[PDB]
C-alpha cells in the first residue's frame, strides 16, 4: 500500500523526505502521462505502468493491497508470504525505491504543471 511504498523509500533514500517523490515529473504521484522528464521520472512511469498490470489481478488495488516486505541493512525484500497480488504490487514498489535511490533529483522537476506539460 501507499504507506508501505512510503516506508520503501525512506529506506532507500533517508537522504530525502519522501514526500519529494510525490509530486514530481509527468508520472511521479498523482501524474500519469507524457515524456517522462528525466531518470527519476521514468522511474516513476514504470513504476505507475507496473501497477496498471497488477491492477489486472482480481481484486488487486496497489496503493491499498498489503504486502509483506522488510528493509534491513540497507536491502528490501518482498517476502515469500505474498500472494500473486501482493508478490506484484511489492515487486513494484521495491523496484521503484531501488530506482528513485539511484536518480538524479531535479528541484526544477518538482510540481510541474501537468495539464501544460504532460501531454
Ligand atoms: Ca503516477
Amino acid at each position: 500500500n501507499l504507506y508501505q511504498f512510503k516506508n520503501m523509500i525512506q529506506c532507500t533514500v533517508p537522504s530525502r523526505s519522501w514526500a519529494d517523490f510525490a509530486d514530481y515529473g509527468c508520472y511521479c504521484g498523482k501524474g500519469g502521462s507524457g515524456t517522462p522528464v528525466d531518470d527519476l521520472d521514468r522511474c516513476c512511469q514504470t513504476h505507475d505502468n507496473c501497477y496498471n498490470e497488477a491492477e489486472n489481478i482480481s481484486g488487486c488495488r496497489p496503493y491499498f493491497k498489503t504486502y509483506s516486505y522488510e528493509c534491513t541493512q540497507g536491502t528490501l525484500t518482498c517476502k515469500g508470504d505474498n500472494n500473486a497480488c501482493a508478490a506484484s504490487v511489492c515487486d513494484c514498489d521495491r523496484l521503484a525505491a531501488i530506482c528513485f535511490a539511484g536518480a538524479p533529483y531535479n528541484d526544477a522537476n518538482y510540481n510541474i504543471d501537468l495539464k501544460a506539460r504532460c501531454n
